């Protein structure tokens, strides 16, 4: 997990508004979150991986041990069971709640954190460059 550890600012968000409508997010939060560029910062302690998404809405902190499902409240106010494991340098995250489940697949392509947000026929592929 070493290549993840660093500060990362949003460079591109392809298909963001299509993913936000598939989940159920109203027009003012859907438009302000596309204008916002949030800073994802992955850190370490002793197996406790602290991923801090610093947005102009609510700052979400997730603390995770690689193969452990944890109950978490999101920035859109939702109880979600959150299972992230490492697949050869790839944090394959799955947040699941009452029929609806979104995958947050984070993959290093040429020093860039590619956050692939897939739900109901709308994949938002988000390029982040390293600011560390």
């Amino acid at each position: 997990v070493d290549a993840f550890l660093g500060t990362w600012k949003l460079v591109d968000s392809k298909n963001f508004d299509d993913y936000m409508k598939s989940l159920g997010v109203g027009f003012a939060t859907r438009q302000v979150a596309s204008m916002t560029k949030p800073t994802t910062i992955i850190e370490k302690n002793g197996d406790i991986l602290t991923l801090k998404t610093h947005s102009t809405f609510k700052n979400t902190e997730i603390s995770f041990k690689l193969g452990v499902e944890f109950d978490e409240t999101t920035a859109d106010d939702r109880k979600v069971k959150s299972i992230v494991t490492l697949d050869g340098g790839k944090l394959v995250h799955l947040q699941k709640w009452d029929g609806q489940e979104t995958t947050l697949v984070r993959e290093l392509i040429d020093g860039k954190l590619i956050l692939t947000l897939t739900h109901g026929t709308a994949v938002c592929t988000r390029t982040y460059e390293k600011e560390a």
